[PDB]
């Protein structure tokens, strides 16, 4: 499974669900997150993402391991997100900004 990490939050550009094959990206107010059963693998979301926050879960950093229990629970409840949108209005302010998990909006 891919997983999405902290410089995602306030930032949520999308651009990543464009290149998904199985659709298993789930959105949050200001987060997305990819669901680990339905991932194939495929490794091409993860050049597409300018906040460069997506991971091959093997290859989390390991101040971010939190990210991918994180990324399991919430494609439980968030709903599915197919079509890329705007980036958030304040979106590069915040891409690069450490720490944004204190962000984080249910
Ligand atoms: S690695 Fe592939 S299947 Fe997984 S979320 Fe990315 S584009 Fe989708
Ligand atoms: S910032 Fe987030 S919404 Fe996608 S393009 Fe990157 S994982």
């Amino acid at each position: 499974a891919f997983v999405v990490t902290d410089n995602c939050i306030k930032c949520k550009y999308t651009d990543c669900v464009e290149v998904c094959p199985v659709d298993c990206f789930y959105e949050g107010p200001n987060f997305l997150v990819i669901h680990p059963d339905e991932c194939n693998d495929c490794a091409l979301c993860e050049p597409e993402c300018p906040a460069q926050a997506i991971f091959s879960e093997d290859e989390v950093p390991e101040d971010m391991q939190e990210f991918i229990q994180l990324n399991a629970e919430l494609a439980e409840v968030w709903p599915n997100i197919t079509e890329k949108k705007d980036p958030l209005p304040d979106a590069e302010d915040w891409d690069g900004v450490k720490g944004k998990l204190q962000h984080l909006e249910r």
